[PDB]
């Protein structure tokens, strides 16, 4: 990923298999923000719960470049909650990313759910 | 009907005045919601500043012991957010008033605010 002579590797990350990024999702009680070029959605109708935080994104070099999708699972699997890019695709960077993150997961505690993020999140996004 | 002593102590932390404690606000768009033992509302207009949160409480232990209120305010001192002990007055523990804080410190960074603790509440009580 960095030993690749005269060129820079691109990587894609992926906490989320194919099918959870394209499985459709529904939220009883949806609350939405726009946060720069970033969408952020949680379900209200989601509390005390075990959250658990998973990105696909794209990395260049050693740091995270593009955020392509990131959704919060309960232990049961279900997704409650999704970060992703307006639908112009503004651009975006590692700082806009980090302040959705820091978004969604205050959501999601302000309903005393408890949340983690993957090592991924932790080590490019968070 | 045996003698009762009554000994002072110094274990009765104050981040706000008396003033402060009193004063009286309103939430532009208020919320209110119940966490254990505890009431916390957070003013839902409030987005995008920097907010102190600031507590008078009693320690033991070494540990936050009893929580009197605390307060969310902006820069210019007001208020925005409040923890409070429910008019039951049903007991409370630490554990219970760091559960309140990382619920209202949430609803806070939901709405990008900035949130630092007073000394005393990091130090006992988050």
């Amino acid at each position: 990923h960095m030993t690749i002579a005269s060129v820079p590797t691109s990587r894609y990350l992926s906490d989320m298999t194919l099918e959870e990024m394209s499985r459709d999702w529904f939220m009883l009680m949806p609350r939405q923000k726009i946060i720069g070029p970033l969408c952020v959605r949680l379900d209200q109708a989601i509390m005390e719960k075990n959250i658990v935080l998973k990105a696909n994104f794209s990395v260049i070099f050693n740091r995270l470049e593009t955020l392509i999708l990131l959704r919060a699972f309960t232990e049961e699997g279900a997704i409650v909650g999704e970060i992703s890019p307006l639908p112009s695709l503004p651009g975006h960077t590692y700082e806009d990313v980090k302040n959705a993150v820091g978004v969604l997961i205050g959501g999601l505690e302000w309903n005393g759910n408890t949340v983690r993020v993957s090592e991924n999140i932790q080590r490019f996004a968070w």
